[PDB]
């Protein structure tokens, strides 16, 4: 339609999560959160949508409520959830980029890659130059936990973390979906996003609402009964 579908919830003065919802027969309607970024005056985009319309819809909230023009997107993993929009941004002319090792599963899961790849420092941290003009965000790779390609990202200024499929909820009873886990190193993964962030008082979650750093500690607990 035109960004009716979608939730757009303001998270901090330059920062709005968006919210949009699968429809799958088999599947109940479930959750995907990315970001928004006001960076100056320049839009920056954390993850797709499941679809390109609902993609698309973003770029209208976007283009309404904010009116700035939108410089980069990154995905954070390989997946319908985050990656399922790719070509809406391609088709609007938006530079997207995405871990190496994502952009090389994209096609096995059926999604498009993004244009450009991400490698990264043995830190854990992005390489500059692969990244240009990120500005605020801030890229980190823990290295493997609940898939092998999951990235995450800070954004400056705010104390705001986004931890991907990696961090669960504190509430969670579970990891979930342990299929591309890695069942030695996810808790280390865990904790090294934490050590990563160590001033992020906002946890962004893949699903459910944003929670504190609790969440964190609540995943790698959970992730040491793994090994």
């Amino acid at each position: 339609q035109r960004f009716g579908d979608l939730v757009f919830r303001q998270l901090a003065p330059n920062v709005w999560q968006h919210t949009s919802y699968l429809d799958m027969p088999g599947f109940g309607a479930v959750a995907s959160n990315g970001l928004i970024v006001r960076d100056g005056g320049r839009v920056l985009v954390v993850d797709t949508a499941w679809t390109d319309d609902q993609t698309a819809q973003i770029l209208n909230w976007i283009k309404q409520e904010i009116n700035l023009p939108v410089a980069l997107a990154v995905v954070t993993h390989a997946h319908q959830d985050k990656m399922g929009g790719m070509d809406a941004l391609h088709a609007a002319g938006i530079a997207t980029y995405a871990n190496a090792l994502s952009n090389q599963l994209a096609p096995q899961e059926g999604m498009v890659a993004a244009q450009h790849s991400l490698t990264f420092a043995a830190n854990g941290w992005v390489e500059p130059a692969t990244a240009p003009n990120f500005g605020p965000l801030k890229v980190f790779y823990p290295g493997p936990g609940h898939t092998s390609d999951n990235i995450t990202v800070g954004i400056d200024g705010t104390d705001i973390a986004f931890g991907g499929c990696l961090i669960k909820d504190s509430k969670a009873k579970s990891l979930g979906n342990l299929g591309d886990a890695d069942t030695e190193h996810y808790a280390a993964s865990a904790r090294a996003f934490g050590a990563a962030f160590p001033k992020a008082s906002m946890i962004v979650m893949s699903h459910s609402a944003p929670d504190s750093r609790a969440a964190i500690t609540h995943t790698a607990r959970m992730a040491d009964k793994l090994r």
